[PDB]
């Protein structure tokens, strides 16, 4: 009665409502045979997403403990990424994020306004053509040249950093290929530490030094892991929320009529994509301590636990009888939760509300009747389980 998730995301749409129906607590498959849970209802994701007996550590793990997963598994990366604040509960987490907030603050993601604007400004005047990959040519880049600003990355690097964001986003990247990247972005993550310790200015790698509590501060393989867990995290995901409001805007022409006019602001827009058409799917991976009741079955000790963004987004319980739409008006009692919720919630969600809110104005300022130059049905997801990423948004910028 296992759920298996489709590889090549040939029907995201109806997978997600078959996640929906099977109750909160779905079993599913993942990918390669490896069976795991998947809460599917917004309120009981909540409650899973604060609840202390669901961690991150792999040792919980029991299929992992009794070696029932395959040491080549595709998904391992996912499952068992090592030692950064995305893999610690507890007080080692309650730490990190509070060293991290001290950085990565609203004010800080605040002040990339106007450097965003122009990031934006310098890809629109690029683009030449009747009809363009809005993806490859706009919305990839832009999350790129703004991450290595905020970071203070060498600007001489930009031209390296999209070979190696291809190279590490990359399906076809091979494995000795996909370790060579890796080193080189932490080479440059390193060199840039070194750099903001020895000349400390505005930017979030500074932040990151000068953070504490008490004395207590990040040590430079905290930093490093920080800034390359940000890039892995914010890149695809940034890219994926202005690629999904351009296509929910172009298949809702009425709704975009109302944003264009300045009836409805583009927030609205952003927000109502979020839930509507999250770019993260699913979040590996959480396992019981104990026995976790949940609904009316029970999370086993030892058992796994993906969170479901996608399939809940359009929780009728949450969001009631419309929210299989998209509807930029709407008003929800509760907000949505695609940015997750409780200790592990995302650092990055004002950074990539901020991206998105520059990019989406700017773009229809430059070309108020772009449209997609091909039907809605003919754009195609990636083979990421994961992740809604399409391969590309083919537009007519008129
Ligand atoms: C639309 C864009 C994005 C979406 C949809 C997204 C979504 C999420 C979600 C749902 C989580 C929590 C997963 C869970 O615990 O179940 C998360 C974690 C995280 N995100 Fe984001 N994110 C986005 C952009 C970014 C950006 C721009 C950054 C960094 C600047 C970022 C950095 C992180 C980090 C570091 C974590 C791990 C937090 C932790 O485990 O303590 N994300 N993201
Ligand atoms: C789980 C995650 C965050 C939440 C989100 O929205 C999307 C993803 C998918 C990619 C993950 C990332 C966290 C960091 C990971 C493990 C890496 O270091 C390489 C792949 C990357």
């Amino acid at each position: 009665t296992r759920i298996a998730l489709d590889p090549f995301v040939s029907d995201l749409e109806a997978e997600s409502a078959a996640l929906r129906a099977a109750g909160p607590l779905a079993a599913v498959e993942l990918p390669g045979g490896v069976p795991v849970w998947a809460v599917t209802h917004h309120a009981e994701a909540k409650k899973l997403l604060t609840d202390p007996r669901l961690v991150k550590d792999i040792n919980v793990w029991g299929a992992w403990q009794r070696g029932e997963i395959a040491p080549d598994w595709p998904l391992i990366g996912l499952a068992n990424p090592g030692r950064s604040m995305l893999t610690v509960d507890g007080a080692d987490h309650r730490r990190m994020r509070t060293l991290v907030a001290q950085a990565l603050t609203p004010r800080r993601v605040e002040q990339m306004r106007e450097r965003i604007t122009k990031l934006t400004e310098e890809l629109l005047d690029r683009l030449t053509g009747e009809v363009v990959d809005l993806k490859a040519d706009f919305a990839y880049p832009l999350p790129m040249y703004v991450v290595a600003d905020l970071m203070g990355i060498d600007e001489a690097r930009l031209p390296r950093l999209g070979e190696l964001f291809e190279k590490f986003f990359s399906t076809q990247t091979p494995p000795a290929e996909v370790i060579a990247t890796l080193t080189e972005l932490a080479g440059i993550m390193a060199e840039t530490v070194a750099a903001k310790r020895a000349a400390p200015g505005d930017d979030l790698t500074s932040a990151l030094i000068l953070a504490s509590e008490d004395g207590d501060h990040l040590t430079d393989a905290e930093i490093v892991s920080t800034l390359q867990l940000m890039v892995a995290a914010g890149h695809e995901t940034t890219i994926s929320l202005i690629v999904n409001a351009v296509v929910n805007l172009s298949t809702h022409p009425e709704q975009r009529a109302l944003v264009l006019s300045g009836e409805a602001d583009w927030s609205s827009v952003v927000e109502e994509t979020l839930r509507y058409s999250t770019p993260t799917s699913h979040v590996l991976i959480r396992f019981a301590t104990e026995d976790v009741p949940v609904g009316d079955k029970v999370l086993p000790a030892g058992d796994a636990l993906i969170v479901s963004y996608g399939a809940l987004g359009r929780d009728e319980a949450a969001h009631g009888p419309t929210a299989g739409e998209f509807d930029i008006t709407r008003s929800t009692e509760n907000r949505h939760i695609s940015f997750g919720h409780g200790p592990h919630v995302c650092p990055g969600a004002a950074l990539s509300r901020l991206e998105a809110g520059v990019a989406l104005p700017a773009l229809y300022a430059r070309f108020p009747k772009l449209d997609l130059a091909v039907p809605a049905a003919e754009l195609r997801n990636k083979p990421v389980v994961t992740q809604n990423d399409l391969f590309e948004l083919p537009v007519r910028l008129g």
